């Protein structure tokens, strides 16, 4: 009786937004940062704002961090708090540099990817 297909749409809700986040700074020639906290004009790094663990299906990661726009960015949703089917799965947002262009990859279960999303 596990929740595993509103899972995958709830991990994906807790990194989609981040895209438009990440196009914001990389619009102004500033970096990305993990985590929580305020823009740094020193270094010029704006926070993702959101907490790792905000969501206790799992864990929210950025590669490179920072990163500037220079290098493929990745977007995980980790799902270490979901039950037997999603548990250990992850949810891939890639930015690829040389496009500026997004897209959804996901290791669940054919059954379980969300929209939009391949293996």
């Amino acid at each position: 009786t596990e929740f595993a297909r509103s899972e995958g749409a709830s991990a994906l809700a807790s990194v989609n937004p981040l895209k438009t986040t990440v196009e914001e700074a990389l619009s102004r020639g500033w970096s990305v940062k993990s985590g929580t906290g305020t823009e740094d004009a020193t270094k010029k790094e704006v926070p993702l704002g959101v907490a790792a663990d905000a969501n206790k299906l799992g864990t929210i990661a950025l590669k490179p961090d920072p990163a500037d726009g220079t290098a493929d960015i990745t977007l995980t949703f980790t799902m270490g708090g979901a039950g037997p089917k999603n548990k250990g799965k992850i949810i891939t947002l890639t930015r690829t540099a040389a496009d500026g262009l997004w897209k959804c990859t996901s290791d669940q279960d054919e059954q379980f990817i969300p929209k939009g999303c391949s293996r």
